[PDB]
């Protein structure tokens, strides 16, 4: 099974300037959660935007150029990297915009943080249809003196 995990602002940004300038524990502590010990596939700038590996997960980078660090798995197509990860029970794709894409029609899960803050960005979540997904988890949460804006957990399930 695919998933895709992702962290939206107003109007389906995901990004500026291969950056996420908002600043949410809330939400980086749910992707911990939802991804440890599972593998996460990414594109390259979201290996660069992220800047290191990920601990406790098999990480594994989309690129159609040869890879430049042996502490992740390099790999040049989906199909390469739905194959290695293995045979696992659920494969998290963490983004950026143009792998979120190419992954969407193949995901039967989408774990949506919706935030509440109005971003100047250049990249966007996919524009997904809504009548394809069920809501079957959603969690909002208040601004706090942790996390400065509201946002709100959601799990769809493709119907
Ligand atoms: N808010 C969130 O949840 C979230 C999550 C993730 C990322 N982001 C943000 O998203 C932005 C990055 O997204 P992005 O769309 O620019 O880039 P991306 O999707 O991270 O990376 C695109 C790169 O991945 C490689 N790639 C993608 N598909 C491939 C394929 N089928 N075969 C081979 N290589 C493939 C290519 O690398 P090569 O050019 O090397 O071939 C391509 O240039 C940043 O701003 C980041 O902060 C936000
Ligand atoms: N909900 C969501 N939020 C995000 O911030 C997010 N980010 C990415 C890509 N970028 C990043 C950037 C940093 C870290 C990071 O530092 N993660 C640590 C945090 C642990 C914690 O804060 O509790 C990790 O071990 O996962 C992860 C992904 C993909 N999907 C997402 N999905
Ligand atoms: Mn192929
Ligand atoms: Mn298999
Ligand atoms: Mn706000």
């Amino acid at each position: 099974m695919i998933s895709l995990i992702a962290a939206l602002a107003v109007d389906r940004v995901i990004g500026m300037e291969n950056a996420m300038p908002w600043n949410l524990p809330a939400d980086l502590a749910w992707f911990k959660r939802n991804t440890l010990n599972k593998p996460v596939i990414m594109g390259r700038h979201t290996w660069e935007s992220i800047g290191r590996p990920l601990p406790g997960r098999k990480n594994i980078i989309l690129s159609s150029q040869p890879g430049t660090d042996d502490r992740v798995t390099w790999v040049k197509s989906v199909d390469e990297a739905i194959a290695a990860c293995g045979d696992v029970p659920e494969i998290m794709v963490i983004g950026g915009g143009r792998v979120y894409e190419q992954f969407l029609p193949k995901a039967q899960k989408l774990y949506l943080t919706h935030i509440d803050a109005e971003v100047e960005g250049d990249t966007h979540f996919p524009d997904y249809e809504p009548d394809d997904w069920e809501s079957v988890f959603s969690e909002f949460h208040d601004a706090d003196a942790q996390n400065s804006h509201s946002y709100c957990f959601e799990i769809l399930e493709r119907r």
